[PDB]
């Protein structure tokens, strides 16, 4: 539509990220792999909010950031990644979450949102967006018989219209979560879906802000696949364009003018899953599109890199407690350290792997 977010704008690039992949470039000893490999630090990257520890350090991207703009006679603009619901995960096997319903998780939630407004206020020369909450509402979708999930469900809306509120009252653009084409993508998913994502719209106040949805965050789908990949057979919509181009129509017809953003980081090499549900460090990944807003759909407002590579997504490690039998499959590289730790050999291959190459 007529606001895309990014245009006008600099995107200020993960100082965090950039130290990872500085000190992970060191490490590859091919020299010409080396440099491709630093590289990456100028690719812009989400930063995720995971835990309360890190609102700090929101703060300081924010300075930074509104300096930078000064400095350079830019705009510039701060991506975010808002994770911390209670029961966070519902369906996952495990969650590394630390608010839990049963302990005051929304009231925690809440002061988690309130820390993070009272970062954005302080620097309104910098605009932010914000992807609201992966692995929540999809949930709520297809996976009710889950019990951890049902009992879920009322704090999960609760929550997501909380933040979705709040953080609209200081202008931060924001995107919601709606999984990737394997999973709300299904044609008899989309109505369910769309019916959901429209609710959650009009509880929260039909505000301009909420601009729409961001799909296939930490997955691996293409945005525009030449050829299906056999894991999507009986699913007409096998890749993310065909997801998008189904659902906009739905959100539209019931008012709501919804664009998108897609992450591309892991989707450089299709046809290396097993199953559509495999998703913990799937084996040859390489870096895809890199970030524009040079999109090709009227939908799609930008593709982004979410998930940064080269953070692993859990361990293979069965005696961990954070353990999540997902991350010891066949098609899942391993050994695995810890979630979010970093994973040196699987960035190696995403360089390596990278298309367009790098």
């Amino acid at each position: 539509s007529a606001n895309n977010p990014w245009t006008g704008f600099q995107i200020f690039l993960s100082p965090y990220y950039a130290n990872e992949v500085a000190a992970a470039a060191k490490q590859i000893t091919d020299p010409t792999l080396s440099s491709k490999a630093a590289s990456v630090a100028n690719i812009p990257t989400f930063t995720w909010l995971d835990s309360v520890a890190k609102i700090p350090d929101l703060g300081t991207y924010l300075a930074s950031a509104s300096a930078l703009g000064k400095s350079t006679g830019t705009k510039q603009l701060v991506q975010i990644v808002i994770y911390d619901l209670p029961d966070r995960d519902c369906a996952a096997k495990a969650s590394n979450g630390e608010f839990s319903i049963a302990n005051n998780g929304q009231a925690n939630y809440e002061n988690y949102i309130d820390q993070i407004v009272a970062q954005i206020q302080q620097f309104p020369d910098v605009r932010v967006v914000a992807v609201i909450e992966p692995d929540s509402l999809a949930n709520l979708v297809t996976n009710l018989n889950v019990q951890k999930c049902a009992n879920a469900k009322t704090t999960y809306l609760a929550c997501v219209n909380y933040a979705l509120t709040n953080l609209a009252k200081v202008g931060v653009y924001m995107y919601m979560d709606a999984g990737h084409a394997g999973w709300l993508g299904w044609p008899a998913n989309l109505s369910p879906a769309a019916q959901l994502f429209t609710q959650v719209w009009q509880n929260a106040g039909k505000s301009p802000f909420i601009k729409g949805l961001a799909t296939n965050v930490a997955n691996y789908n293409a945005l525009q696949a030449a050829s299906p990949d056999p894991i999507t057979q009986g699913n007409p919509n096998y890749d993310e364009i065909h997801y998008i181009n189904a659902l906009a129509p739905l959100l539209q017809q019931a008012g709501w003018d919804a664009t998108f953003i897609v992450d591309q980081g892991r989707s450089g090499v299709q046809n290396i899953r097993q199953q559509w549900g495999d998703w913990c460090n799937i084996k040859g990944a390489g870096f895809g599109t890199r970030p524009t807003t040079n999109t090709g759909s009227q939908f799609i407002d930008s593709i982004v890199w979410v998930k940064p590579g080269g953070e692993c997504d859990g361990t293979s490690n069965s005696s961990s407690p954070r353990y999540d039998s997902t991350c010891s499959l066949p098609d899942a590289a391993q050994p695995a350290p810890e979630a979010g730790t970093w994973f040196q050999a699987y960035f190696q291959t995403l360089v390596s792997a990278a298309n367009p190459p790098l």
